[PDB]
């Protein structure tokens, strides 16, 4: 049934997933259905969502402190969106919009940070194990004439 | 400061490595030429089955526990060549892509989890009363608070 909690939850997840994906990626979930019904809903989501880019009440409500563990932010802000006991479709879509901004925010720190720590380990190993050898070769320009395949 | 100066070598290594990782994640003059040879050797390594096995036999999902051991292992015979130097950059890059392909979907799924959880607690009832999701097609307002 269209009003059964099972269809509402199933559809809501499909809609949320597709909405986050468009605004940002293999989630290994159920794939978003391409039938007409779902398509109509996804397009309605996009139109209301796009309009929320210039909704500054929402931008204010959603603006977070640098580090505060996304979990803290999320529940407080979401309750805040609904704390007067009112509901409408706009606030529901605002909830999806907020989740999407929170993904973006987390990724813009977690990803560079991840790249940095791994590059840190690598350049550190290079400095301590490989540097003298590279010096003895005359620097990095030796790379230009390497055509071998390494074995171990 | 000098092509053989450790300053210049580390500065160049940092740029090459960063650019290398950027290309793999996507899919000056002296430096661009280096970047190109590095891309070539990195591309050749994709079908270096010995390297490929070596990486396969390792738990790439726990990069912290594994990196220095494998790196040390690659040079454990005291020998050096440019291919092995590139293989280290290649390995690093693998760890990065492996982390991205796991942590990014996990991060997104966790946040979707909180959202759907909230929607179920707080909004499920209201949505039911709207007759379900199709109500969305009859909404042309904007929310205020
Ligand atoms: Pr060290
Ligand atoms: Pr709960």
């Amino acid at each position: 049934g269209p009003t059964s909690s099972e269809q509402i939850m199933k559809t809501g997840a499909l809609l949320l997933q597709g909405f986050i994906q468009d605004r940002a990626p293999e989630l290994a979930l159920d794939p978003v259905p391409q039938d007409a019904s779902t398509k109509k809903l996804s397009e309605s989501l996009k139109r209301i969502g796009d309009e929320l880019d210039s909704n500054m009440e929402l931008q204010r409500m959603i603006a977070a402190v640098d580090t505060d563990s996304p979990r803290e932010v999320f529940f407080r802000v979401a309750a805040d969106m609904f704390s007067d006991g009112n509901f409408n479709w706009g606030r529901v879509v605002a909830l999806f919009y907020f989740a999407s901004k929170l993904v973006l925010k987390a990724l813009s720190t977690k990803v560079p940070e991840l790249i940095r720590t791994i590059m840190g380990w690598t350049l550190d190993f290079l400095r301590e194990r490989l540097l003298g050898w590279i010096q003895d070769q005359g620097g990095w320009d030796g790379l230009l004439s390497y055509f071998g395949t390494p074995t171990w």
